[PDB]
Parts: structure tokens; sequence; C-alpha cells
DNA sequence: TTTAACTTTCGGAAATCAAATACACTAATATTAAAACGCGGGGGACAGCGCGTACGTGCGTTTAAGCGGTGCTAGAGCTGTCTACGACCAATTGAGCGGCCTCGGCACCATGTGACTTAT
């Protein structure tokens, strides 16, 4: 239950960075779900990059290449 | 002590020059499929509302998150060394469609000998 360990006050304060103030309860479970989906895919891409690289420790370059292929390219790390 | 820029060259590239298509558009044409004017309409989307509701709003006691030591080891990254493996050359093919030929079969003129005959 690690994704439940991602606590509902946590999801709340994330909503408040998100600019909203009222959020239904099942949003917490389904924001957990969206985090789960994106994490699953980026982990797939980065883990596979890592597996091919033969350094089976998952690397930041693997992560940023995953995000880049996804179109979600992130700065500050591949540099 | 290791990442460059001098160079010293050269042989494929990237210009040029040219003509061979060939395609775009600028354009007549009657038609004629869709445009766009023109009035109701349903239908619906919003005004206004009651009260149920649902996520915050608010307290108590928890829980994990966060440190803060305590290893210890699994890989990081690096192998110093042996190939393999693929990039090159070329030969080592090949098949497909023109080329010669060359088969045999026709029509035509040549040559010798068997009749016979005659004037030897």
């Amino acid at each position: 239950d690690n994704i439940q360990g991602i606590t509902k006050p946590a999801i709340r304060r994330l909503a408040r960075r998100g600019g909203v103030k009222r959020i239904s309860g099942l949003i917490y479970e389904e924001v957990r779900a969206v985090l789960k989906s994106f994490l699953e895919s980026v982990i797939r891409d980065s883990v596979t990059y890592t597996e091919h690289a033969k350094r089976k420790t998952v690397t930041s370059l693997d992560v940023v290449y995953a995000l880049k292929r996804q179109g979600r390219t992130l700065y500050g790390f591949g540099g």
C-alpha cells in the first residue's frame, strides 16, 4: 500500500499547488492512479534503457531519455 | 600530461551549364449541386430554488518520515587482451534476350555411261 502511503494530505497540498481548493475524495485515489500510470511507463522506458546500457543501476540519463522519447523532456539533468 | 589546430593533400561532392520535357495556371463554359436567404420551433439552457451533502473545516491521538548512526557489498566503471566481424574488394557467378548459324530441302544446271546407230 505504498501508493496509499502517498497520503491524502499530500495529494491535497498538490491540489493546492494545482490551484484548486476543493477536490472530491476519489480524486485522491485516481490521482494516485494517474501517478501510477505515468510512473509505470517512464519506469518501463528508463529501466529498459538501463538494461540495454548494461549498467543495471537505473540512471538519470535513462530517466531523461525516457521523458524525452515520451515528449516530456526535462532539463537540468542531461547537462 | 591530453584535447585539439595547425596544416599537406586530394578525389569525391557541389557547384555550374544546358535542353527536354512537362506541368500550372490563367481561362472560357453552360450547367447545376450546393448556398444562403427566410419563418416557425422544440427544445433546451439558463433563471431561481430547497435542502440535502460532501469536502472541507476543526480537534486528539496517533503513526510514519526523517533523520542518525552502522555496516558492507553489490555493482561503477575499468578494465589490458584476445579476437570476429564486418567493411572491401572481386570474382564468381548468372539469365535473358539478341546473333549467328546451320540444319535439310528444295529448284536448277553438269557430267558419264548404256543404248544404238551409223557411217564407219
